[PDB]
């Protein structure tokens, strides 16, 4: 499923991400934008041979099990394929574990390089939340 900007903002707000650990909603919407262009089905292979999955490109090196990433963990305790559902619940749950892991949203290189230090609240502008 490909979300609208405000459609994703509102689902992410419903699921508790607005200001989770101090990261306003616009941060999460900006991350989704540059990770997956709002597409729950997005997949991309990393150089180390892990793969990233879903709306927030959550990676199989640490967070989920894809059955093919040697020397990896599954700290979110889920199949990576669960991150590709039109229901964003598992993505959201697993991102709350990720963003509490000590590096915050810096865990997402794309947030660090694309969203960090920008006017991220522009990503929820005009949205009914």
């Amino acid at each position: 499923k490909v979300f609208g900007r405000c459609e994703l903002a509102a689902a992410m707000k419903r699921h508790g991400l607005d200001n989770y650990r101090g990261y306003s909603l616009g941060n999460w919407v900006c991350a989704a934008k540059f990770e997956s262009n709002f597409n729950t089905q997005a997949t991309n292979r990393n150089t180390d041979g892990s793969t990233d999955y879903g709306i927030l490109q959550i990676n199989s090196r640490w967070w989920c099990n894809d059955g093919r990433t040697p020397g990896s963990r599954n700290l979110c305790n889920i199949p990576c394929s669960a991150l590709l559902s039109s229901d964003i619940t598992a993505s959201v749950n697993c991102a709350k574990k990720i963003v509490s892991d000590g590096n915050g949203m810096n865990a997402w290189v794309a947030w660090r390089n694309r969203c960090k230090g920008t006017d991220v609240q522009a990503w929820i502008r005009g949205c009914r939340l």
